[PDB]
């Protein structure tokens, strides 16, 4: 919601490392790989759930 | 995609002169008619083709 007001609507996509742990993700940022991919946000649907975001691999980076 | 970030999304549609030439469109800007019409993009579909824009004639200008 905060990025709706932003002039540039985009989402970064990243890949987690081995031994996925939500607590670790919210605690240590080293779990996520340095490699990532920024992409533009298409549209919010939230048909069944409140988070049904769309992510595509557009601009890779490390 | 570059005008999505723009606060005001709009598009201008002009009229080409007789003897249309695709190369001349990018080579010469005088082929197109002075008269044009500016409007606002409604929404992207891109169902089958990557480019399927919807164009309206809203504000005519010369």
């Amino acid at each position: 919601r905060r990025k709706v007001r932003l002039a540039q609507p985009y989402v970064g996509v990243f890949l987690k490392r081995d031994d996925s742990n939500e607590s670790d993700v919210v605690e240590s940022l080293d779990e996520i790989f340095h490699t990532g991919t920024f992409a533009q946000i298409h549209e919010m649907q939230d048909l069944g759930d409140k988070l049904r975001m769309i992510v595509m691999g557009h601009r890779r980076v490390h």
